[PDB]
C-alpha cells in the first residue's frame, strides 16, 4: 500500500531519516529528521495534511515525530480520529 515510513539518509554516527510517502524514489517527502539531536532538519505541513488526511497508513515512529513536533495538531482537524491500525496508524472523520 502507500505509506508514511522513515528512509534512511546520511552516515554511521550521524543517521538521517526522511519522512516520506512510498508504496510498499518516493511519492513525496514529508520532512527530514535527525534522530540524535531530536530536531526536523525540513518539514513540509502542507504535504503532511494532505497525505495524512487522505487515510495513508504512518508508521509507529513517523507518527510519534510529526506528533511529538506539533506538526499533527497544527494540520489535522478536529472531526477526525487517529486510529491504531496493527503496525500503524490513520486519520479517518470521526463520522
Amino acid at each position: 500500500a502507500v505509506r508514511i515510513r522513515l528512509a534512511k539518509f546520511g552516515r554511521k554516527h550521524h543517521p538521517i531519516y526522511r519522512i516520506v510517502v512510498m508504496d510498499a524514489k518516493y511519492i513525496d517527502i514529508l520532512g527530514t529528521y535527525d534522530p540524535k539531536r531530536k530536531v526536523l532538519i525540513n518539514v513540509y505541513p502542507e504535504k503532511v495534511k494532505e497525505w495524512v488526511l487522505k487515510g495513508v497508513e504512518l508508521s509507529h515512529r513517523a507518527k510519534a515525530i510529526l506528533w511529538n513536533h506539533g506538526i499533527l495538531k497544527e494540520v489535522v482537524p478536529e472531526g477526525y480520529e487517529m486510529k491504531r491500525v496493527g503496525d500503524y496508524y490513520v486519520f479517518e472523520k470521526r463520522e
